[PDB]
């Protein structure tokens, strides 16, 4: 177990202050629904959570790109069929533990609602509360992503304006090895709703 | 004294925006000319006529105009004074309202210009007028890449003029609108212009 | 611990001007990255070449080279970073360099460029580096539209990268360089944009 | 730290049984290697790959499998360590979980197996890894002379290994898996063999 | 950051008393003179301060050979056109940052005044008060040249015979890389002043 690479990967400030999760939302739901206090436990992948990076990519990638709600968990994507609404925010894990001999850095912003999507040239991704981390980084970089918002909740129809977590790659993936071979690492994404994530509604699935 | 309450601004707003910025402190001591917030009154005009109707947001003012181009949304009341050139021989009266964020669009007659939260005030009055823009809204807050309604304010010509005149011109009585952001204007998230 | 005294912000403006304008404080929460300041090595690269070279300013910053489009001046020390990528078995060192706002142009040699107060960094150290960017100056504030001569940051290639590569591809080591304003940055007067 | 209640193990079985049989104390002193409990990854192993899957019981330990000829049933936790040898310049992950004693059989791919409670160890860890083997059980005990649905153990390849190899061979990283009872394994019943 | 390197090289005892630098010029000398304290703060490159070490390169070959003097600095080689003298030890760092691969030692020896030049075996470098350092060494090795003398001081005509300061390059470099490649290790050279130089006497540039 080398530590030559950069455990460096600990809780660092990102410019945004704490959000209201489910309390805004309790006096205008018609009911109290509160969800299986087990799934606050552990981190599971998403079911869009898996990405690679080639050394055959350029700055400016968008490795992933995804809107806080239920599509970031498989226990809330089952659930979310049954319920129309949803509040609070969510807890992600990245999974980037590559091999002793790669280089870059990727970095993770925290994009509002109504930013026009598209393009976010690279120029532009610093701009916002970020989170820039490196590809050899061992313990996996824990990162909220957060509910801002000005309606009370979402319904689960997704046409909704909600916050987006768009990962560039910074520097471009390069390889010190002594020959012939470029790894290509593979990135996970675990996530977890936080302490005020819940459902609104009951309605049949 | 109009009859209204007051609005919550950045107190409603808080516990959901990301970041609650602050406008330079050296903006709010002074007041800025409102585009298309003039008009002018000729004794030819009868009453009724609507001298200029604005709605509330970081458009009245070129500064909130421009930094409204960092941030996400806006909350907050404006304060709008109003200045009219008239001597001590004219006779008129003008009421200004305060109409809802809807109640879209029609014509409106002088019965009903004063149905609404008003300050009914003379042609001859020397000093500017100040009143409030109130925030009335049903979401948390606005957003600046995007015009929604909101609170307008309305002129109308009540009392018509009643002047004297050489033989030209028709003296018309001038009037400005100007405007400066309350205490609880807030920007809400920095994001690249 | 680079050789060079504290310069006073404003604290030397103000008794001239006439505002002293302050900036949102969640803008110096945050690192932005800085136009043209990005480049990478190759072990091709001989030690000498100047890897980037750019000047104080508001024009550092997305958000101040917006906001200076309002304000008549300003004065301050700016706050930059610089991360790299590479690796545990790289090896090679560069020279950063604070350069004069005089002391025009010409070619730098390596003998040269330690000459200035500078931070000597190699290539395999994990966090990004800290260093200030002062305000030296001979006037009292800078003008916000005219671009005049300041402190200027100086990148050198001191020792040449020495590292492997399979075939493919030759193995550059990138550097970025972000940047924010330091405690003192303010603007000084309010004028339309 | 995984999330699953300690679940009894003699404690609901003893007002039912007719003894409650103690093992030799010599016996949880030593970690014996389970049958099947062997894998190999090679880099040309793609992710999803069920590298073992392995049912609780007495079946798991040459001791425990012998002793069991002599009693009618069993109760108890285990104790499992997984060991792995891979050096310094390895990259890759393994999801180790803890099945429930249904959910029968299907393809598990990786998107599925982080859903259990379980544990997602690295391939260049050191120290052998320790997790517990809990009794989630419907009955009081269960019969030695008969194969019931037991909680599982599975391993599954969860990022794929990025390493090196000089021409030969493929550089398998080579994986076992060693258990010993937990403090409260117990047999039931003393009958002939 | 890897730390399989070695960082040992820290402050070594070097069996030499600490020397009087421009105390004793003072009664001699003619008038008050100072340089300027911002010298004295940061270690600047030498006119002669760059060397490099290839694996051809047998045991024996002096990598640098440099006698104490304004010589040694950007600064006071400037200055040194304007006086006639001076006094004082100074202080010399060494920046040996080779790759994690190399292996090989350097040492650096402290030869007094009328030593004969030239040849200066490997098998007598070591009769010197000397410092054994490695070529992976990433903190800068410093390390003190102090002005051992029979005069006051020295005139700025370089024909004095002062102390030098001798390279060998002790074992030979080899690099232990899987393939084709032996890095040569770029040696650079830093000094300043010590707490007692001082220029003698003003005279035309």
């Amino acid at each position: 177990s080398g530590q030559d690479l950069v455990p460096a990967a600990v809780e660092q400030a990102v410019p945004i202050q704490p959000v209201a999760g489910a309390a805004l939302a309790a006096p205008a739901a018609g009911q109290i629904n509160q969800i299986d206090p087990w799934i606050f436990q552990n981190f599971v992948q998403c079911p869009l959570g898996e990405f690679s990076i080639s050394p055959r990519n350029t700055p400016g990638e968008i490795l992933f790109d995804l809107a806080l709600g239920p599509g970031l968990n498989p226990y809330l994507a089952h659930l979310s069929a049954m319920y129309t609404g949803w509040v609070g925010n969510m807890e992600v894990q990245l999974v980037l533990a590559g091999n002793a001999f790669t280089a870059g850095k990727v970095v993770v912003a925290l994009v509002p609602p109504y930013f026009p999507k598209g393009s976010l040239t690279t120029a532009q991704i610093t701009c916002f509360p970020h989170v820039m981390c490196d590809v050899r980084t061992l313990e996996p970089i824990q990162l909220p992503l957060l509910d801002v918002r000005r309606v009370l909740w979402h319904a689960t129809q997704d046409q909704e304006e909600s916050m987006r977590l768009v990962c560039m790659l910074y520097t471009p993936l390069r390889t010190n090895s002594p020959g012939d071979e470029s790894f290509v690492v593979s990135g996970r994404l675990l996530s977890k709703p936080a302490a005020d994530f819940n459902f609104v509604y009951l309605t049949p699935p």
